[PDB]
């Protein structure tokens, strides 16, 4: 009752209905998310003052899901889903020190070797024939870059090892999914969070014994997840962010790449335009250099467009402590603010034509977006990884282009499905040529 003057109702996904509503009942909506009553700010007057301030944390009650599922700790107060700010604050000054310049630029070699060794793959199959899930393939080498270059460990999900590790990732998401929104499927949800919380505790021994036996061991984030956790009373804090980052470090990555290469498949002009610049920037050098990165201006513009149409992780969530006007609307105390860049971006209001693909948008003569664009949020809790994502993927787009022409299979298709981020709901099954051919 407390809602109820609050607008709202009396391949497709329950973001999709958020659009409707918020197009029809305004910029401030009465939702069920999550099992608890939300309001859904679509304002980027909103966005604005609540993201962009200290003053305004996350709503824990809505990250429950990421700590814990069916009774098996996940995330607990990992760095996603630490709400407090003191707690987050203290974790999140430590392992930014993994993402520092210097720290990222020395990760280019990893990215390179991974997009390579892709690459070299998908070309023996390159007899316009075979069919190949992109989905799956760019997933691997999401979780093959992010193993190696964050915790120094070689998974080799491209060479078809890790397949266990494949199946825990898989239900672990379709645990959170079940969760936020029967026996066997509990005991299967529950074994598979255990089994990735045991691949922390295997890897952080290894580490530790290495680190004992004097061997070489580079500074990654496992080193600054470490460093957060020095003299806690237990692992429990440092098996946490190491899930966290396990999972975030190449999901939502996974998701971009596969979303990009699916949209590419029907934009062959904008393809072709691609090809041209990453033709003239490296030519047939095998590897991309940081310098590179920066001069793939049209690359980089395409796969903003891609995170506007398609962010895999759709938005956030702040904790309304006291009752505020919203936009003209009464907003009770003690509620949950939705933030949607899924929403805001489909909406005509924000984005002229918003189910058209173009990458001018993001040209740079353009009028940039003004708080109505966020794929990594905004704000102090936006992403860590951004940078580490931004040029991991831009390697493996790259390296695609100068070497491979795709076309997607006649009937899969462009929708979405939600497994707690957004992804393709086909595998983005394509045959592929040699460019030239
Ligand atoms: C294209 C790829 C990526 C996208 C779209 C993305 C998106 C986001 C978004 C929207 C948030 C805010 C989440 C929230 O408020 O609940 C976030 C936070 C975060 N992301 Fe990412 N992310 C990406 C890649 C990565 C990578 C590569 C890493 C790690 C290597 C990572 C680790 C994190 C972490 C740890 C947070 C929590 C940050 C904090 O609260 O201090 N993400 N990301
Ligand atoms: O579920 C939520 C919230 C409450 C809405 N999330 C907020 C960000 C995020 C990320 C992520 C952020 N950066 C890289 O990955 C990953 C996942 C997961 F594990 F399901 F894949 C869930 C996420």
């Amino acid at each position: 009752s407390r809602y109820e003057h609050i607008p709202g109702p009396p391949g497709r996904v329950l973001q999709d209905v958020f659009l409707d509503w918020a197009k029809k009942y305004g910029p401030v909506v009465r939702v069920n998310v999550f099992h608890k009553t939300s309001v859904i700010v679509t304002s980027p007057e909103s966005v604005k003052k609540f993201l962009m301030s200290t003053k305004y944390n996350k709503d824990s009650k809505m990250y429950r899901a990421l700590q814990t599922v069916f009774g098996e700790r996940l995330f607990g107060q990992g760095l996603v889903s630490e709400c407090n700010y003191e707690r987050w604050h203290k974790q999140r000054r430590v392992i930014d020190l993994a993402f520092s310049r210097s720290s990222l630029v020395s990760l280019m070699e990893t990215f390179n070797e991974k997009a390579e060794q892709l690459v070299e793959i998908l070309e023996a199959k390159a007899d316009g024939q075979t069919p190949v899930s992109m989905q799956d393939m760019l997933t691997y080498t999401a979780m093959d870059i992010l193993a190696k270059a964050a915790f120094g460990m070689e998974t080799s999900m491209l060479l078809g090892a890790q397949k266990p590790l494949s199946q825990a990732v898989k239900l672990m998401l379709e645990g959170i999914t079940a969760s936020r929104n029967k026996r066997k499927q509990l005991r299967e949800v529950r074994e598979s969070i255990r089994f990735l919380r045991q691949v922390g505790r295997d890897w952080v021994q290894r580490r530790r014994e290495a680190l004992k036996r004097g061997e070489e061991v580079p500074a990654d984030i496992l080193t600054q997840i470490l460093k957060a956790e020095e003299g806690a009373q237990d692992d429990e804090g440092l098996l946490d962010n190491f899930v966290t980052f396990f999972i975030a470090g190449h999901e939502t990555s996974a998701n971009h790449l596969a979303f990009t290469v699916m949209e590419l498949s029907r934009q062959p002009e904008i393809v072709a335009r691609l090809q041209a610049e990453v033709d003239e920037v490296i030519g047939s050098k095998r590897y991309l250099d940081f310098e590179d990165l920066g001069r793939l201006q049209y690359l980089s513009q395409v796969l903003k467009e891609s995170l506007r149409l398609y962010p895999p992780a759709w938005g956030t969530f702040r904790l309304l402590e006291e009752e505020t006007l919203i936009d003209g609307v009464r907003v009770p105390g003690n509620t949950p603010l939705l933030f949607s860049t899924y929403v805001m971006g489909r909406m005509d209001t924000y984005f002229e034509d918003p189910l058209t693909f173009n990458p001018d948008r993001f040209g740079p003569g353009a009028p940039k977006p003004r708080f109505t664009y966020f794929p990594f949020s905004l704000g102090h809790r936006s992403c860590i990884g951004q940078q580490f994502a931004q040029m991991e993927v831009k390697v493996v787009m790259a390296k695609l282009l100068q070497r491979l022409e795709f076309r997607l299979v006649p009937g899969q298709r462009f929708g979405l499905q939600e497994q707690a981020t957004l992804k393709p709901l086909d595998p983005v099954l394509c045959t592929l040529r040699p460019r030239g051919w």
